[PDB]
């Protein structure tokens, strides 16, 4: 950065609260949804994931202010971490900071986001019971363990109710995460809507991986080269059994149904 | 980068000659048009000037590809050197490696892009006489000055002719480079069959500077500005000798916008 810019910054840049969080879903693809989002020149967001409402609410806002980008008028400033959405204190707090805070969720088939939430755990610690095992509180009886996080976090409706006694539905957004698999610009499409930003990512910003088998960035943030995610986006899930498939997608079914109606929109999970 | 991105480059990517170059003309505005190009994700640029087709000829054409970004298909690989445009044999080389080149021409009101090329090489030997002295051969200018020369654009064009046909070049007018970048952009991408999403947004004016600055760069999350050696500060010059070169330069001018089919405004 030269002396100008610097200067720039220095004068007429400052750092604001985010006016728009990626509050969830753990392993729905925030991620990728931030790095795309990034592209644009009208957002700047934080690198890591605070963990402000959920872990140091304690430090302060003027913390959490200091954590922020320094920004220009214009631009949209964001942070994302997936495990708000099932924080207790969260929907109040964000709502004590502003009360017209934009948020995103980017949701996902809650069968795939379990495994995907489990396999993460298991390179973690290698010697857990298998996701059968975790799966259910009874096997033959089928009766399932929804106190383990991995089932919890993927009954959305029940999470969304917590926000919904403290922000309007308006202020929501709801990405799918099949779909920015599929189709990236089209996803991307309806979130710059949201955030009120004029629709400049399209389909010449993505570059399709065959190795992969996700898409990539053409051309990322802050950088002239290509950008895939890590290794650790987009894990090899493993094979479950299934008839525990079947049983899960048969647990969240009425869930889903409910979700659908709260956002307006079927994601086709149920078909 | 990460492993998974650079193995990508390595296998997907290749270095290709470039499809589009821009020429000229110097102090026209060419860094700024390449800086704010390179936001565009099909668009990869070499950062210095190879100065391959005027300078460094005799060092072969394999340097010069050397020189050339790895791109993925459908990225256009683009150079640029503002002395292409007077350089006599650049023409005839550049159509060798390929007839199908596109090229690029940023041209600037022949008078201030004078002063202003006068003005960087005062910042290279502050001890040379003022820019009036210059100028004036006897009422007479002295057209055989470069900082005169390069700007008879219908000159220098009539050379390019001959070995290019005029559709397969683009005159960017740096005036309104500065006033709608975006606008120009726009006409650059449309040539070059690029999508266009380079757009205002991508924008931001620097009141301190007085140019307009990219409000997120190709290399960064963050704005940029061009450098202190971009909008230099133009020495006050005599009113009789702007007269003087306007009146010298508008007959060719006017010729000018016939060959290229644009009125770029410098004489109303
Ligand atoms: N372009 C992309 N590259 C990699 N993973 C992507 C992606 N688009 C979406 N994803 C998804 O993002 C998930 C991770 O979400 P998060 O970033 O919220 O933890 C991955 O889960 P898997 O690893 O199970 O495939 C993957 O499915
Ligand atoms: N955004 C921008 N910032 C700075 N200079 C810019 C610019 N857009 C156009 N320019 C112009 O680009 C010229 C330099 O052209 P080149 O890069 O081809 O040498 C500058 O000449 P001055 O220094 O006389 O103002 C300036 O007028």
């Amino acid at each position: 950065p030269n002396s100008g810019t610097l200067a720039l910054l220095l004068d007429e840049g400052s750092k604001q609260l985010p006016q728009a969080i990626i509050i969830g879903v753990k392993k729905g693809g925030t991620r990728a949804l931030l790095e795309f989002l990034r592209v644009h020149p009208d957002v700047r967001a934080v690198g890591a994931e605070p963990h402000f409402f959920d872990r140091s609410y304690d430090k302060g806002l003027a913390w959490y202010r200091d954590l922020m980008p320094r920004t220009l008028d214009g631009q949209i400033t964001m942070e994302k971490t997936p495990s708000y959405f099932v924080t207790r204190e969260a929907p109040a707090r964000i709502s004590a900071m502003s009360k017209d805070t934009k948020l995103i969720v980017v949701v996902r088939d809650p069968v795939t986001r379990a495994i995907s939430d489990y396999t993460q755990t298991l390179s973690k610690r290698p010697d857990i019971p298998t996701f059968e095992s975790l799966t259910f509180k009874n096997r033959t009886a089928g009766l399932i363990d929804t106190s383990w996080s991995a089932i919890q976090i993927g009954i959305y409706a029940k999470h969304l109710e917590h926000w919904l006694r403290h922000f309007p539905i308006r202020q929501m957004l709801f990405v799918s995460g099949e779909r920015l698999i599929s189709d990236p610009a089209g996803e991307l499409g309806r979130v710059q809507d949201f955030l009120g930003l004029k629709r400049i990512i399209t389909d010449k910003h993505f570059y399709f991986n065959k190795t992969k088998g996700f898409p990539c960035l053409k051309k990322a943030e802050g950088s002239s080269r290509p950008h895939c995610l890590g290794k650790t986006k987009g894990r090899t899930h493993p094979e479950i059994d299934r008839e525990v498939v079947r049983r899960l997608r048969e647990f969240y079914r009425p869930f889903n149904l409910k979700f659908y109606q709260m956002t307006g929109h079927d994601f086709g999970w149920d078909g």
